[PDB]
């Protein structure tokens, strides 16, 4: 058993399944999906924080944006819905009329994901399961249905792991003033003992009803409730040792860390297990304002996954469904594009470990990443070189044998000084899809 | 912005408006105003604390007195209302049938007050605004009206500042045993986490609905909720930098300190901004038992104001209205008397600063106080000397010019040793109303 | 009395003498003054923190730079003193053979300064007084003299206030590893109970031996010792009420805040008393490598003081003496020039208060700053306009009388729209030294 | 960088070199080695704690035993050294006259160990290095030599990793009363701030002087000093990322856990890196009273290491040298025998990982342990079966190829039900030394 103390809970490390899974699907879905609107300003870490909340690209932040008068959201809202239309009202419009959890699960499985994590409660406080601690939930309003439970059953039937996201650090049902600047986050929070009990009871409830594979908390945990996590974590691990928690609780324990868009993104091997998350575009919740110009292309998604994995991370790619429960076409295509690439190259991703180094590049500027499976080293190019002669800078191999991954064809190579030279027959180079992949042994 | 930490909140000092205002009106009004009864025993600080709670002169302490069997209040109550008449019942009798907030505001403006602060919730827990955290309030019971909101609108329309009083440290809706001795205050308190959240939510609510100019807490703050004040104060000052808080929270921060009747009353310049409070009589809530023998006379009120101001303080004079919302005649006359004196002498009060010393006296025992406005020094006598020859002890001036304030007539003076001599023409002496006032330059 | 708790200590505010003084002299003098060498890289706030400690422009950080091998300092040291010359050895070379405290005091008085603050102990832990808590001090080594005491007597003899600088946060006699990045400061500190007691005892000793007018701590106070400050401050204020402390202790109390070069420099009135500090060049300690190109010119110093004062601050200008006790001519000539402008314009500086706004500018960009003395408003131009017709943007006056400060000559003016037009005869413009100064009433 | 907080420190996990090393040598050497005497009562975990301290088998607890009058130790001491011979006096007899560190290092290398950890300071508080914080150390007394440093140089010269053992929890130089029952440990400890600083300073000094590969604390860390460990660990890891610390500090962080004789010995795979420690006999310090009957035989040592390694642990085997610096032949011959088996079977130990299960057994009870190297699974028999037909209970293989480890000879096998049958020709069985080793692929 795990005891309720940080020294004991440290005994639990990231489970194997999670380390080997490499790719998961995040799902931000709630009543904010109904208006599904945000100004696609840019990526977190690139937009100046003094403007960020006033032109928030996270459509799931709609309510906070609505609370800032004369913010693009306020104007959009007043003209589309009217001023006598409270944000809460969207809970009744959220009907998930076309939702089919098995179709979602089929899709995430085809895309190559091995786990799925929906938002059980985001910052607006709306709950997607029939919780008994609030009536502001999907069973009582809108969908008239236990979205979390139903999705978990479908995901698990498809053979994928199932986790839960819970906004522990923020709940706008307990505050009135919006977040205008990053500094505001230091005092505009529920702040009460009552809220801390609520959060604790809600996560314990999720654990008892669905025994998730991952407890993904966001925005930190209520200061008054931090001590509670020793008990919660021990309770959780003792019922599910292969369970896992992220690092957004603000306490000593975590099984894996996180990075969001540019924030805390590592440039080289970090030394611990971590997970990258971002939307296919610039938002997590659905944004009808985004076009393909704001989204990553299938090629960019593949290069992102490879970069992340060579660095020991897992990619948790977010999908932003519509209020009716359908997944926009732009998103579905990119999920599929990635699933296709993974069907061909998956063996150099799933189940791999990091190598001595994560990165390299060809004399001509083509970026390279490495992954490993025992004695096999995968050399993954972020693109496909034009010429048959490939010069990798600052790299020497002691393998003696280097094959072209898809075909398995042995290739010719030699360490020329501080570099490594390989000849890749154009026929092979033409077989690869987005990345030229080599395997050294 | 202010950050939620004591070191940062210290950056906020008492606002100018408050320091210059000098005189404000306190209003203790609640359901205790209906029975409006107390034994007028004496002034706080003069009555032995071993008898005080058994013969409490604070009529607003009626419920606590009622809970002590065979206390004058219990007997009075049983004979007037009966034993089957719970204190709470007075919430239904509290109808404010004749209340006219604009008339209150007109009156406080004529009296010379620059700010007004009503009890939003006193020790009995009854709330004078439509709070959503309890049904024991003025919108649901008795007046059927938002007394706080309505008074704030009237006060502000009259051009005066508006603050709120909130009994944070005591709420008898959460306790059953009465306070019999001062020691009891150390354990007979709500004491629960629930109460601490309640208090926090109620003051945050007052801030969001009325954005008061002063948060006047009383009886300390729930120990469990003290840390909450860092967030509350930062939240408040960031929405209203000219807002202010008193010193009854029991935490590191405060903008001005307080003194009640004789308690913590300074004898000389204190070194920080402070405010004196007391009732026109011996109680804060209306007491039909007080006669003019228990009240300060207009002259005493003026001398009190001057003493307080020369010492850097503000006077917060309490008015105890009746259950029907009218202000007793004894009180209205004294408010008016003071307003008259302030109309004539206001320029030596509002906007003044303390001088090198607060006090002095004439060879014959007439007390004197000083205030200042740059190079002008006001010399205010607590009374009007009979003889034209005035000898002030232990004072020498380097002004060269001393005028008689009301008329502006230059006077004859000279430093005779360790004293200062001035000749005040009887004609002038007869022009003054309660205080002979001189101005040195 | 002041009590040992933050709520009581809050009662003490910045003493009047300090608020009115406006200009003081900082003195960073120690054994680092002997090598007196640094790479004059740039101003704090403008140099990237990734390079700063490696090319530190603060000569007083010589020891820390010396511990980073292959730092310019390390190279310089090895060629100049040798690889076997430990930093501590500089205490034997620090002889202050040509030191004359009354000569320093007279120069600071002539320079227009009202208070002086020497480094009693900087980060290297060497003490400039005969402390009984360490033998690494100026009585036992180097000068064989109590430098703090002898300087304190001299400064006071000259009629100036005397404060003490103490490095509470860092003491390299308790660490071995150098600071290479800002992050290192979070763990490379003495850290022991022993050190917290040491710092408490030494500041207590400074208070006892010299009862300074200012306790200027630097680098934070040892976490373990933070609660001691309640007792230290009450002890101090009870012995010396007109005493004062800065804001670098990391506890709730402080009497004035500070800004260093660009760091925390206010853009407008801040709302509390503060003080700006910087060296005449880029270092606080004497740097033989700085030349006039690294120093502020007299003109710039004047503009600095004016800007700081119009925003309610005091300027604490640093002088870096040599190991022999002399003050370099470059620094001396700048002090004397500033003193000259102050002898001429002192009245628009000393004893002033902030006005409604600190700033304005002329139609052709000449910056303007304001100060006040009751009804008299001083208009200071940062430079002397060439033409006689002056147009001040966004300013209206309601004084009816504007004079030329130096001569007293009444000048012609009028409010022309959102601007203020004034005519200043070239004969006056020609009398002003570095600043055109106007006086409106 | 690692930051000084538990959440950041969590990022550091057991270094690869340690996980792969599998075997290290502990060395308990001090002035207690001079009397070198204890009652060899039994193994920790098997001796009732009501008797233990009174008949302590740990020779290194001589001083504590000596303070309990009428303890076998007290008797022995009085007859051997005399009632007037204080324990501290043993520091003058501790001369290590025949010590040769390179000879120890070569023996540890030849024994198959990859790291060495000597007691820099045991419970008696005597320090085996020239610490500047106490004169009770080996440079000032006894050997007049820095034993930790000289041993560190030698061990490293031999190519092995060097760690340090430090008694943080107990120091008998700070107590006078002996430990008689486990309960006494809860209050007979140094207990002062002074001691918490002392321990922090000495471990910091060990890190600075020798930058050890392992910080192996014992007996917990002083409560008052626990928060210092955040800073100590970050300081340490930032200087030496491949460094490591054990789990005996009583704080949230640790890189590997420990087990001592029977205490905390895992029965199956535990889920985290750990290390088993015990003496070759019943004592850590040299006990002249132990004979071969109290010691593990070479065979038992082999079986121990194998059991520990198959369960993911490292074995830290203790050697107890004599006061003169020599290692007793009984211990030396066991180290050499183990080294012989490791030179022969090293490949099935060093650099291995745990498999699905650690354990199995043959039809006639021969215990079996497993280790892995990617696809190669090592099958280690704790003993060599007599017959050629072997039946392994509850094991099935899906390798298709099982070889005899020593020769490489392919062997015949098949899954017979829930069992695995294999034929090993006696000529092979006769080549194995203490263990039959098989290799499945
Ligand atoms: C996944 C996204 N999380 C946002 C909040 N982000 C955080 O609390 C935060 C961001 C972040 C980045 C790196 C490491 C830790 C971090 O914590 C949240 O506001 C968005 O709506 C969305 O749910
Ligand atoms: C204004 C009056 N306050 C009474 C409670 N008084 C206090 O908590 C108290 C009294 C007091 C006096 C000096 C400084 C601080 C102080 O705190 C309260 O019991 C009365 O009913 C009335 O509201
Ligand atoms: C006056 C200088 N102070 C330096 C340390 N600075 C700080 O700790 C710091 C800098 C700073 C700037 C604005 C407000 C607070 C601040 O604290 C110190 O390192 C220099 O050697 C010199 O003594
Ligand atoms: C290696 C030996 N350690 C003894 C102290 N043991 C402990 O504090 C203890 C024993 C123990 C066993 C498993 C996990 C943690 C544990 O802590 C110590 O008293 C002996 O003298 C010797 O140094």
């Amino acid at each position: 058993r795990y005891k309720p103390d940080w020294e004991s809970l440290r005994e639990h490390t990231v489970p194997k399944w999670f380390d080997k899974a490499k790719f998961g699907i995040f799902i931000h879905w709630g009543i904010y999906s109904v208006p599904g609107w945000a100004t696609p300003t840019g990526e977190l870490g690139k937009v100046p924080m003094d403007a960020w909340f006033f032109q928030n690209p996270y459509a799931e932040w709609y309510e906070n944006s609505l609370r800032i008068k004369e913010s693009p959201t306020w104007e959009y809202h007043v003209k589309t819905y009217g001023e006598n239309f409270e944000y809460e009202k969207f809970a009744d419009l959220f009907t998930a009329e076309k939702w089919d959890p098995q179709e979602w699960a089929d899709l995430f499985k085809k895309a190559g994901a091995k786990y799925v994590i929906p938002t059980t409660k985001h910052h607006d406080g709306f709950c997607l399961w029939g919780t008994k601690y609030t009536d502001f939930n999907s069973v009582k309003r809108g969908p008239k249905r236990d979205l979390v439970g139903d999705l978990a059953k479908a995901v698990r039937e498809a053979g994928l792991r199932f986790g839960v996201y819970y906004s522990g650090g923020l709940d706008w049902r307990f505050t009135t003033e919006p977040i205008r600047y990053p500094e505001d986050l230091s005092y505009i929070r529920p702040n009460t003992y009552e809220y801390a009990d609520y959060a604790y009871k809600q996560v314990m409830e999720l654990v008892d009803l669905y025994l998730p594979d991952v407890l993904w908390n966001d925005m930190g945990w209520p200061e008054k409730g931090k001590e509670d996590l020793k008990y919660l974590f021990a309770y959780y691990y003792n019922k599910h040792p292969e369970g896992s928690v992220n690092d957004r609780w603000g306490v000593p324990h975590w099984d894996f860390k996180t990075a969001e868009y540019h924030v805390n993104y590592p440039g080289d091997l970090p030394g611990y297990k971590w997970e990258f998350t971002r939307g296919i575009g610039l938002s997590f919740g659905y944004n009808r304002n985004e076009g393909p110009e704001h989204m990553l292309s299938v090629e960019q998604l593949v290069y992102t996954l490879v970069d992340v994995v060579s660095k020991g991370g897992n990619l948790l790619l977010n999908v932003g469904p519509k209020g009716d429960g359908t997944i926009p076409d732009l998103q579905k295509e990119r999920l599929l594009g990635l699933g296709e690439w993974l069907r061909k190259y998956g063996d150099a991703i799933y189940g791999t470990s990091v190598w001595e180094r994560c990165c390299a590049k060809t004399e001509d500027g083509t970026e390279i990443r490495f992954t490993r499976k025992c004695n096999r080293i995968f050399v993954i190019f972020l693109g496909i070189p034009t010429g048959e002669k490939i010069v990798i800078e600052d790299l020497n191999l002691s393998a003696g044998t280097v094959r072209h991954f898809l075909t398995g064809e042995r290739l010719s190579f030699k360490n020329v000084g501080k570099n490594l030279e390989i000849t890749v027959p154009k026929k092979l180079l033409e077989t690869d899809s987005i990345t030229l992949v080599l395997e050294a042994v």
